[PDB]
């Protein structure tokens, strides 16, 4: 009912959007700033051209990821708001052909890794790319890129089948939980599509990363594992335990419900007379938002995920006044972004239907 | 017959060059920037140099833009000043030249989309050049590009017959209005300078726009159309209305009659007890020009063709006074544009007979 | 003779170095400049170096016409002091060198004309070139050149033969008076050190330029002709027809003294009670040296050409005193020079014997 | 058991850290700046990216020695702390695969001394790299790089048995006593691992060194030594002398406890009543840490080789409390680091179990 | 006089060098600077490596003279003191194959001439390597670059055979006396070091600039000759005229001994009470260090060479306070290095036992 001092809509109105079908006035202009200017607008065109990119300053190794996060939030749009599901569909293919270009997947061969980024490892980027074929689909039923998602999926699934561990590595001796958990996500969206059972590998995978990869009395993942010397880094990460558990909710419900209550105690601090919230990053520290800067910017997409309305409103009200938004000619802009993938996690975060929704979102009107 | 401070003649004084057979001495000054001074001025040299770009900082997309609108105006030089038209005329042959030096058209290839820019799609590009083709042709009678002109046309009406939708693509799945409406525009040049009918496909593409790209209430055209999905983007754009509607009523008269006074109730904003006016880039805005900023000088342009001196008046007496013109040696300047493409347009604008005067331009001499 | 503040020598002494049979201080200060320091400056060495060029931030496109002036400027020194000729000649020989590489003739390729800067049409470099090519072999003896000097001389020749217009274009359909009147310049130079008779095409190029290109009225050339649309650009060009004046009256002086008192009324504001004066570059203008900026330089040129010593010296009064010259270590230089080819331009203006003068030029018997 | 100004731990604290079984809480959060970001910390990828060293502005010649320092002290976190053992196994795997790319040993090259960095001479790079091969193998009992340990090894012994003087050169007719004891040293480390006796010729370099390189007065070693024309560089080297010392004390400690009170008295300034130091790098002057800017840092190494409780105090009083540390978010960082290597060598000389103990390493078990 | 401000050690002292068989500690500095720190040392590697000079913004076309230049200094360290002779030795070493690498000879082909910098002229370049290499035999033993040494001084010797002049251009038409300074005393070192007569063509050698180059009133030379077009630059260089006299000095020291006086009166400046000098570059000017800006410190040079005490000790009150040495960890930095090269020259000067004295150096046996 209320709106803080900075806030450009309350908590209510955004988890109203998909009952009104309609997305609030700041969500259509963040659209606007991604569809609206020629040449500049991030998806204006399915070329290669990144003019978007660097005038935000976006580091080359980022833009993956900023690619893939926009593509969630639209495919979250288009479930909310009938009426723009045909431009979601739209800019997600653009963001299926932007995330190819060599631009975005470089940095592998830049480090001597190889000229296929999709060959072997490099989950980080194929689990981003595959996850964007099956979103498309699902949002368009185009078979556009059918081939190469059927082709992706069989390479992520006899991947995982050849692992000693359950899961696949980033680089060799390198695994994330965070990069799995999307690779992980891909195979329901398959199964979703087609008739198969590549999700069964699912079990396997929460079994092995509760075990050995999660702190259960803190609700907290470690940074990080690395199979071939058996090693685990020693601090648990507040944005790496957010994302992961967002993600697997939308595939095993009660997994992440067990941990967000533990996880909340470990991160999250609560204060401005319960008005604000800020994360930890990690463990035996009071600052927020160390390591890559993004603790409280994932924690918002896990309270809108888990449904956390108070959370949610606590750690917007710490985001987004001091970036200093603005509206002008009915686009949105930020002043201050407080950290990378500024306007890509809150547009995720205001939008964010839950990874099972999409997992479930109905055929398009044909 | 009152002249405000920063204006350099009056909205009357355009409106009668073309029955005094004379441009005015701000018209002339522009023409002395553009033809003045060796090596920096823009229609110098048939050669690729564009050190007056590079002077004024066209970013490279612009520069094809800035040229053909150069063109257009030239164009309507030589219908108004019959002593100016073989300068007209050797301005036009330069511009074609500039035209094709892979400066102007590179980015085709940057991003990816191959190696010869009329081949396919690319409309933005080769829809210009060809109608500057023709009126080149138009002007002098030369035929030093008409194959050249045979071939692109040919390229034209054969890409607009096979699609199923009427008109051609910028890139894939990208449609503009505004695009279009300059090679349907140069159809009816060839049909003029030779034989052929391939106007024909003029109405149904106005049936086309009309159903489907058009808002008919507020007399406004969406950004753009996307096929593939089936997609338009659902802000209404000024730029792209005014554009499109200038270059329909030479085509069409009755078609642009019919939207123009919505048009300007859904865009145009008059102040300062209606001797000034500015233009919203989309619904939903106070703020003017916004989007790529040219609102107001396209408006300009429409209220040229369209006849309407009131809205001229106004126009002009917000764009042209805070850009401080000056003329020094005979030649004009202004130290403040407030646009991309500004003295291009303000040129355009001053000059512009109506592109249906131009289709009807009279042959030249033998 | 009085020396107005920010003058190094007064007019009078100019015009009195052929007749004393030395340059004045000032004028040997400059030559400094151009020879003295190793490595920096421009006739240290024939090679492809132009470090001095880099150092005075002249574009690219303009080198070509700062070495040609040079070369002008070298050539009347040589006629003026003989004690400086044989210095002259190895500077011309520099001069020739350096306009023959790639970083000056090499916009032609740039801007997409092709790779050959002498085979057709580019008259604006293989003008100045060919010119240079006979003054080196008038100032020296010297046949170095001989060969290249006789091609070009026939390219040029064979070019005006071919045109239905009289000259040659630098770009097609872009003609240009002042860069064919070196063209024309060059053929009486190849007359004078051969018996031949290749500046006979000089009248109907002089019919030509009269009839269409010029305003008679108003003494001025337009500014550009373009044949292939028939096109003269509508403004006159005060610096063109200078530049134009001035060469032609090496050629046919009834001509260039017709047109000059026209030209002075036209384009030349004397100010400040009669002691100084700017020169407007085109008509309808209250400007001083617009366009280019070269007005009131190459005017200076043609007083020089004309022997109007007092337009020279109300020209001068207006070109160097703000420009703040100073001598250090017995070198010339100017700490805000106010055009492009500043010193180039004063340089030649200073010693400029006339191109009639300097085509009659003896032997160094 | 006091706490100096300045300092994040105590003297008595780093010496205590084997027995304790534990790593100081400032060396945990070391770690964790080598280790935590993703892309920007130095041992996050076995890629041959160096983000970290572009953020530090190490100047490129100098990342090798940077890569081998640490890998150095990683070794000492295995002794240290069993439950960091495999986290410094994975380390030292990165350390070593970083240690091949060009961007690492390419200045060989670009110098014009060949494009093979191992194949003769140029012991300063692959004297490092060797060491840390067999340095990898006793922390965690992997033979991945063991025939690459083996090629080199034997290239480094063949080489040493072809010279007339003892040792290798590192450019053409550069001979530095500093980089032939890495060497010497890894040789010892191929014997532990293996049954070998190519150690056996560490006894005439020592006897080389001592009667040609070395001012025994002074205990001090002189700049470089040049075969052709059997010149020494007539000034002696503090950061030579500690490195070399200290290195020396693992194969033969009678050796550098005879120089070590020596090189004290030569170039050790004992100043504010006894609780700092800093060190001159050449005699016949009283300026501290000249030339390359590092005695004061190496000779912190060598107390700690040597037990010197009070003058690693004293040298650290002076080197750590001015750079300005700070704790963020778990996270060790200098304000102001004083010279190249600042935060690898004091990582070293905080955790560094001496030379001999890596040597007589167990292997990893329980 | 004590130790004025800026000075770090007194004239007596530096040429008491020799005769105490040691080095001043401030040379020992210099020396420090030239080889102590890793990589960025000048004399730290013989590869093809220059971060010494980009740290010092040495332009390109003066790297070959800065190394010469040390090469020159650290002969005479290698007379002056045996304990270091070793080390010049190794420096020279390097000095000589770092002289080869192509970012130093570079600007020969960049300009145009070719891409062999010691096939024809070029003595410029090639001059001072094949003095290096003949020095480094000298002070080493060593053969190492004996065979190139022979190649290059039969190309040297031929050069001047053909050639109707005296010596050897460095471009065509471009002849600097100073240059040919360094190539003929080149010739006494191949001499010294072989049975060979090269040297007899010396003597034809100072017969023509006797004669032709030098102005014997002012005791000066003119800054370069022409042969081609017979030219000669009609300024006197007083840097030119230092460094030549000096060179000159170890091959015919009644040549040098009968201009010095003359030298001095045309060009150097005493000021301050006696105390200092300074040095015009070119006659008609009072400013010190125009052109080159090397005036005062080639003199330095001749001052040392000549055994002019006083001269020197002036100079250095000069140049060297206001560069503001300072000596940090026993390394030698100047804050305010007054113009190129300018450690090298004081380097050179202070240790400097005449060239004659090299000439004459005795073996390491
Ligand atoms: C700018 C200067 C000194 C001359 C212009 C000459 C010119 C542009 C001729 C046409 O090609
Ligand atoms: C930037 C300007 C003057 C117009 C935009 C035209 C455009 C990008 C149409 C879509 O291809
Ligand atoms: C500058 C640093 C850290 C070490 C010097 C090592 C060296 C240059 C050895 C000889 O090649
Ligand atoms: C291995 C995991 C990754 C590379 C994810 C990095 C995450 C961000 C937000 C840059
Ligand atoms: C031709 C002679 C030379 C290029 C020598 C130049 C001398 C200095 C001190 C730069």
């Amino acid at each position: 009912a209320e709106l803080p001092p900075g806030r450009l809509a309350t908590t209510e109105d955004y988890f109203a959007q998909q009952a009104k079908q309609a997305v609030t006035p700041d969500v259509m202009a963040q659209l606007a700033y991604m569809n609206y200017i020629d040449f500049i607008s991030p998806f204006y065109s399915r070329g290669c051209s990144f003019e978007a990119w660097e005038l935000k300053h976006t580091p080359q190794r980022v833009i993956k990821y900023s690619i893939a996060f926009y593509a969630y939030g639209l495919a979250s749009v288009a479930l909310i708001d009938p009426k723009l599901r045909a431009l979601a569909g739209h800019d997600l293919d653009i963001a299926v052909s932007k995330m190819k270009c060599k631009r975005v997947w470089g940095d592998w061969e830049e480090d001597g890794f190889g000229t296929d980024p999709i060959e072997k490892e490099n989950i980080m980027y194929k689990g981003h790319l595959n996850l964007m074929y099956g979103l498309y689909q699902l949002v368009t039923g185009s078979r556009r890129y059918e081939a190469e998602h059927a082709h992706l999926t069989r390479i992520i699934h006899d991947e995982i089948a050849a692992n000693p561990f359950a899961g696949i590595v980033c680089e060799p001796d390198n695994y994330f939980v965070q990069c799995n958990s999307v690779a992980y996500l891909s195979l329901w969206v398959y199964d979703r599509l087609h008739g198969t059972d590549y999700r069964a590998a699912t079990r396997a995978w929460l079994d092995f990363i509760q075990k050995d990869l999660i702190d259960p009395e803190r609700g907290a993942f470690y940074l990080s594992y690395h199979p071939e010397s058996g090693a685990v880094k020693p601090w648990i990460s507040a944005y790496t335990t957010a994302w992961t558990l967002a993600m697997v909710h939308g595939m095993d419900p009660a997994f992440s419900e067990r941990y967000y209550p533990r996880f909340k105690q470990t991160f999250v601090e609560v204060y401005d007379e319960g008005r604000k919230a800020r994360v930890r990053e990690t463990a035996g520290t009071d600052d927020a938002d160390g390591g890559v800067g993004l603790a409280s910017a994932f924690t918002l997409l896990l309270a809108r995920e888990m449904g956390d309305q108070q959370l949610f409103d606590q750690l917007l009200n710490h985001l987004e006044p001091p970036a200093k938004p603005s509206i002008v000619s009915a686009s949105l802009r930020y002043e201050h972004p407080g950290s990378l993938l500024f306007d890509e996690l809150l547009f995720l975060a205001k939008v964010h239907a839950g990874f099972g929704a999409l997992l479930r979102m109905p055929p398009p009107a044909a």
